[PDB]
């Protein structure tokens, strides 16, 4: 069949560490794009084609309530446990999250069309800015 | 404003490596996720959140058409300079990329429910096996 219109999520890929060694990729390249998923979209008008591929990591979903406090698996991270309490202070969304870590929390607040995210655990302090899509 | 909703795209993130050392994520890792985009898609009702995240290493747009040959500028991969000609030959989708090294192209057909990709560069083949969705 000739007729490759759809999305393809990849099950199976082999020997990719070696077709990306003769193209001179380097090493810590190499190593992190066979931990990649990937998916592809085709658009096809016969004969033409529009296809983008998209290597995609690990993603996690979290579903919640704020006052609520809820079970976190921190899984596509460190797997680890939390408590997470969120609580609104103004117009800035923030979470503490109670458990083996001191100063585990983030806040997350709108500004004009920029959403920022900070992120913090220890003395380390994490600057995330996403501007809308 | 409180209003959360939209996707959010990461324009700017740092000490990212910093959050994550303190979270004890080990060395390989974490000089991986410094090169992932990440993209938030946030769903709000009030006081309940559901929140998607993603991150993205890499991402390549190929659009051509068959019998005609194009130039490809092989982002996500080495960023190199091909004349990509795609051809027929029956239900295989056939690329040749004539440039630096020797052997460059690929192979794409579909048996069904499955989307099939082979990869050669040189004396190496890559393949690659994808499902529909």
């Amino acid at each position: 069949t000739r007729d490759q219109n759809g999305t393809w999520e990849m099950e199976s890929n082999e020997n990719f560490e070696g077709y990306m060694k003769a193209l001179d990729i380097d090493f810590a390249t190499r190593k992190c794009a066979v931990r990649l998923t990937q998916t592809k979209v085709i658009d096809q008008d016969g004969d033409n084609f529009k296809d983008k591929t998209t290597s995609t990591f690990r993603n996690y979903d979290v579903d919640f309530t704020v006052g609520v406090e809820f079970d976190e698996y921190t899984k596509s991270l460190d797997n680890r446990h939390v408590k997470a309490l969120v609580t609104w202070e103004g117009d800035v969304l923030v979470c503490v999250q109670k458990g083996e870590k001191e100063n585990r929390g983030w806040k997350k607040w709108i500004e004009g069309d920029k959403l920022y995210l900070e992120l913090t655990c220890g003395d380390q302090v994490c600057r995330q800015v996403f501007k809308k899509k």
